[PDB]
């Protein structure tokens, strides 16, 4: 991000404001957990689920206009969007409830794969030129380990 | 791009190498000239159709691996791509023909809107951060004028 936005503490907490009705509540729970663990492993940061709106990364599902004045757009297209590291809406991540959300092998979009990407933005990662990476802004389904040299080099540029 | 690549001659030529069967050849050429007519007005450049490989911007359709080593991906995902001005393959614009090319409201990706974006890339524009611009790297069908200030600030920066 412009001016290299990054967290200035290591215990990044997340709150899930709501759940989509495509998956069971707890599948989605795990789906997010694993997405953080993708980043906890390569960062000096740790990720703590909490139940409090003072959480760093607040997470929600939502259709069209949903608060930030950055409305979604129906089926397909915008999958989800995440804001840089900072106070308030910064850090958050929303998922277009008009997209069918599921886990890999499902017809719909991988909530884990899309959550993986969103959380990288929340950590200060923008998009990557490398078409094979996670922060590459084109969702291709993958059963292989979603991180790649470029996602990790980015995140090490930020938090060491 | 990082070096701000541009043309170094004002009278650009173009060759429509091969055709999709999605449209008429006569509509495709016209679609094509109508996208050069977005960039001809706002620049010192003219855009002359030739019938030669020695053309500056060579337009070809292709599936998967197709000569440039930047393969496509079946229907959806990639629509097309172009390379900043320069010799040979630079300036060229390639259309994934695993996409139903069309015009207007309905099925298909408008070859005209798609080409306009493509042809601004071949003059050396990158993508635009402004979600309503032609050079926004996301396709939304509009029946309105595809050129916005940001796009015109773009090529003015290169040539104007
Ligand atoms: C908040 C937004 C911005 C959001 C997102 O990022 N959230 O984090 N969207 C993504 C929208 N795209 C971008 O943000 C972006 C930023 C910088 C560069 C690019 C870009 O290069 N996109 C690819 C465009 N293609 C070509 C191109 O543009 N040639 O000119 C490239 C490959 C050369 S394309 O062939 O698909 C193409 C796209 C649009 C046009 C076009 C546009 C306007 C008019 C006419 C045509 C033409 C070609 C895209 S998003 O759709 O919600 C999204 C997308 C992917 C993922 C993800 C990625 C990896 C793994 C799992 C999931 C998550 C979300
Ligand atoms: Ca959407
Ligand atoms: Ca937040
Ligand atoms: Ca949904
Ligand atoms: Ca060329
Ligand atoms: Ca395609
Ligand atoms: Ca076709
Ligand atoms: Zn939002
Ligand atoms: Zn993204
Ligand atoms: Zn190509
Ligand atoms: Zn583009």
């Amino acid at each position: 991000f412009e001016g290299d936005l990054k967290w200035h503490h290591h215990n990044i907490t997340y709150w899930i404001q709501n759940y989509s009705e495509d998956l069971p509540r707890a599948v989605i729970d795990d789906a997010f957990a694993r997405a953080f663990a993708l980043w906890s492993a390569v960062t000096p940061l740790t990720f703590t689920r909490v139940y409090s709106r003072d959480a760093d990364i607040v997470i929600q599902f939502g259709v069209a206009e949903h608060g930030d004045g950055y409305p979604f757009d129906g089926k397909d297209g915008l999958l989800a969007h995440a804001f840089p590291p900072g106070p308030g809406i910064q850090g958050d991540a929303h998922f277009d409830d008009d997209e069918l959300w599921s886990l890999g092998k499902g017809q719909g979009y991988s909530l884990f794969l899309v959550a993986a990407h969103q959380f990288g933005h929340a950590l200060g990662l923008d998009h990557s030129s490398v078409p094979e990476a996670l922060m590459y802004p084109m969702y291709r389904f993958t059963e292989g380990p979603p991180l790649h040299k470029d996602d990790v080099n980015g995140i090490r540029h930020l938090y060491g």
